[PDB]
């Protein structure tokens, strides 16, 4: 029963000793109070989250309250918890074919993946017909809440019939929400996204309900539809080139009555990681949230000296340190680790020799480095959940750039919603999940080594630093430290990588003075608890969302309505939830559905375009008081290290090679910069050019953004110049007397026999676009030492004419004249 007790009753190992202090706290708190239905146990990595687990549920067991079941998010957890409880005398049963006999007597703890579960052809039952579980325990509720998340969701490739057949079912309403992006969904790019809008999904339910009942037989839609298919109407639809994605809004959870119905149910997760995300994703009430189970005495654990070279000189980008990092060392004691955001950036870092691996040989890689084989550093791609690190294993992490979801839907809410509260939080859930890996124990000390300009950008952010941990964040700030005391020091004529190398090698062999200033500093961590607000918010989304799902549209309407007159949400996220009524109304009172979608439209013109009602606005600014406009957006700024942070993300993300989205998002943001004004017509205004931007009055510059054409490229497709000819013409239309120069964002010169331009159109090739990112780079880097606040309109003008980055600089140095073949 006393689960303290039922430790010293097991047939442990010799090699076993006594609970730790805080493991012996957690069960005694446990027993206490819950021996509430749900609980979340916060604790840090390493404190034998196993063994707790074990050990509660083998309590809940001899109380026979049965059956009782551990989950764990993949199969290597299945393995390592299994070996663990043959080590700890508790006996344990896997589901091989069918459930145990032992489980369903409740005779022994059922461990199991998440998979196994959460299922639509689960074992254990859907609906009513579910096995019933008193007792069910969750080991790293994030990832678990992660693999929940995949298991509903249908995702369909390209090779397959099916995603022909939902194409040409949505071409006609998906070509009116982007020109462009259609025509690049029709080529194949995997970058390329269309949502299909909420009206067409409703009214076309019965044929994705037979296309996809049709293929049944395929993988992919075998374990996914049982769950789908009487609740079409609550799922959203996303294509890509590569593959297209239905997904609910939330899990069916309600269907796994094993689950959902379980008499107690107990979370585990980090102590960094912010459980907000657990209202919506484990549907859980806020209490539970914040109220955790944590070890009273519980400080810090473990070392890291998180650093940021990209702070410490200006030599010292991603660049650099790829190529210090990457290439082969036979004299390495220990391992080096990477973690990029994808399988493109694994080109880079194996150029130099570094072992790029894919999903199915990380464990064998890992494996290899628990040997000793730390000769070859080892690159991991967006994958950080179920990786251990420990000690010798990994000393030296390398995170590059700021990781990106594969879901489609978290795309498209990248996309629409790129400063919201959910899109921020999930980012920084990613990079504390991936910046932890690598200390696993109280003694295991690294260095994680963060580059990339736009994780610096999210690190720097003051709307993005604010949902950090303090632990993190404390960690963060210590490396701040070191880096301008390390900058101080380059000044005083000491070499960058030396100055590096140094700092690491203090961390590495284990310097008293390192010791000592990280005990001084780490004193400062207060431990964070949730944030009522956001924790508010998701709930009144989930009790809305709920609501819809069972058929009560004005309950939905009204919690909807209410959240948005209690202030609860951001103000420039208003519209979302906009569309979010203009939703919910849509069969109740369709006069009502399309005023609310064309004033969610109107308030963020990222969103779906209704058909009809939407006019055109043009986009306008005045002439004067360019440098008042450059002045307040630098003014925004608290220190230039801010500036340069978020200055060298957008100017980064100007190269060709990058994803077209990732350009025209830097290039508005540059519009901005540059005391202008941008708009992105074919994804606000659903036709035309990727970018405009109002210089003033009368001109206006046109943008074409091909950023995702490979350099070598000699020749302007017939598709290119088509799509070019039909921005112009969206443009002469709607912008009747304003001049324009017309420019294609192209690595091309030459223009093919069979393609031709209707207008005056002149190419940005790389070296133009190049010499535009070197100007603009020089521009802003023109503020160092200077005092933001107290900006000189003159010596802002005074800049402007010495970088070349005047309106006629603008129209006429920075293009090129394109030849006809
Ligand atoms: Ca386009
Ligand atoms: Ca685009
Ligand atoms: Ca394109």
């Amino acid at each position: 029963v006393d689960p303290v007790a039922l430790y010293e009753t097991l047939d442990r190992a010799t090699d076993k000793g006594p609970l730790r202090p805080a493991q012996e706290a957690v069960l005694g708190d446990w027993f206490k109070n819950y021996g509430k239905r749900d609980v979340i146990i916060k604790l840090h990595t390493g404190q034998g989250k196993t063994l707790i687990g074990l050990l509660i549920l083998q309590s809940r067991l001899n109380d026979n309250r049965r059956p009782c079941v551990y989950l764990c998010p993949d199969n290597f957890l299945i393995e390592q918890t299994c070996e663990q409880a043959s080590q700890f005398g508790i006996k344990v049963s896997t589901v091989e074919d069918d459930l145990p006999d032992d489980f369903l007597a409740g005779k022994s703890i059922l461990v199991t993946s998440v998979q196994k579960l959460f299922n639509g052809l689960t074992k254990f039952g859907l609906h009513r017909q579910s096995i019933e579980i008193d007792t069910i325990l969750m080991d790293d509720a994030h990832a678990c809440s992660d693999r929940i998340r995949d298991a509903c969701k249908i995702k369909i490739p390209k090779d397959e019939p099916a995603y022909h057949a939902l194409f040409k079912l949505f071409s006609t309403e998906l070509e009116l929400q982007g020109v462009g992006t259609f025509a690049d969904l029709e080529n194949g790019k995997r970058d390329a996204l269309l949502p299909v809008p909420y009206w067409a999904w409703m009214a076309k339910e019965g044929e994705v309900a037979a296309i996809l009942s049709a293929a049944a037989d395929k993988k992919s839609i075998k374990f996914t539809w049982p769950l789908l298919k009487d609740r079409l109407r609550l799922c959203q639809c996303i294509f890509s080139g590569a593959a297209l994605e239905i997904e609910p809004h939330i899990a069916p959870l309600e269907d796994f009555g094993s689950y959902a119905r379980a008499k107690h149910r107990i979370f585990m997760s980090a102590t960094v990681t912010d459980d907000s995300f657990l209202v919506k994703g484990l549907q859980l009430s806020p209490d539970t949230i914040s109220n955790p189970l944590t070890y009273a005495k519980e400080t810090w654990s473990g070392e890291k000296m998180v650093l940021i070279p990209s702070m410490m000189h200006e030599d010292l980008d991603r660049a650099k340190i790829v190529a210090w990092l990457a290439p082969v060392n036979p004299k390495l004691k220990f391992g080096i680790v990477a973690l990029v955001p994808s399988f493109a950036r694994n080109k880079d870092w194996g150029a130099y020799g570094a072992k790029t691996v894919d999903k199915d040989s990380v464990s064998e890689a890992v494996s290899d480095l628990k040997k000793g084989q730390y000769g070859t550093p080892l690159v991991l791609a967006n994958r950080y959940d179920g990786i251990d690190l420990p000690d010798n294993t990994c000393r030296v992490l390398v995170f590059d750039s700021r990781p990106f979801s594969e879901n489609l839907t978290d795309l498209y809410q990248e996309h629409c919603r790129p400063e919201s509260e959910a899109t921020l939080m999930r980012t920084i859930r990613s990079i504390e999940q991936g910046m932890g890996r690598s200390v696993r124990g109280e003694k295991d000390y690294s260095v994680v080594v963060a580059i990339g300009a736009d994780l610096v950008r999210t690190l720097r952010d003051v709307s993005s630093r604010r949902y950090l941990s303090s632990q993190m964040a404390t960690q963060i700030e210590i490396g701040l430290e070191i880096a301008e005391m390390a900058r101080e020091e380059i000044a005083a004529g000491k070499e960058p990588l030396a100055a590096l190398v140094g700092l690491i090698n203090q961390c590495l062999k284990r310097d008293d003075g390192w010791k000592d200033f990280y005990a001084d500093q780490m004193k400062k961590v207060a431990p964070k608890g949730a944030n009522k607000e956001i924790l508010e918010l998701y709930s009144r989304e989930l009790a809305a969302e709920q609501a819809y799902a069972a058929g009560d549209y004005n309950r939905a309407e009204q919690t909807i309505q209410k959240l948005l007159d209690d202030g609860l949400a951001h103000p420039d996220d208003r519209g979302w939830y906009l569309q979010e009524r203009a939703r919910y109304l849509h069969d109740g009172n369709r006069v009502e559905a399309q005023k609310l979608q064309v004033a969610a439209h109107r308030n963020n013109k990222l969103l779906l375009k209704p058909p009809t009602g939407v006019t055109v606005t043009k986009l306008t600014i005045v002439s004067q008081g360019r440098t008042e406009r450059i002045a307040n957006w630098v003014n925004k700024f608290e220190s230039y290290a801010d500036l340069d942070a978020t200055v060298s993300d957008i100017l980064g993300r100007l190269v060709f090679g990058t994803k077209a989205e990732k350009f025209e998002s830097a290039l508005n943001e540059l519009a901005f910069a540059l005391g202008f004004a941008g708009e992105r017509p074919d994804a606000e205004w659903k036709e035309g050019p990727d970018n405009l931007w109002a210089l003033n009055d009368i001109q206006y510059l046109l943008f074409e953004c091909k950023s995702e054409v490979d350099t070598t490229r000699s020749e302007i497709h017939k598709r290119e110049t088509e799509q070019m000819n039909r921005s112009a013409a969206w443009f002469d239309k709607h912008y009747l007397g304003m001049k324009v120069k017309r420019l294609i964002v192209h690595p091309a010169n030459k223009i093919q026999s069979a393609a031709a331009f209707t207008h005056e159109v002149d190419g940005m090739l790389d070296s133009n676009l190049k010499a535009f990112v070197r100007s603009a780079r020089a521009f802003f880097k023109s503020f160092e030492n200077q005092n933001l606040k107290d900006l000189s309109v003159l010596h802002i003008q005074g800049l402007i004419d010495a970088h070349h980055l005047s309106v006629d600089n603008l129209i006429n140095r920075y293009c090129s004249k394109l030849k006809n073949v």
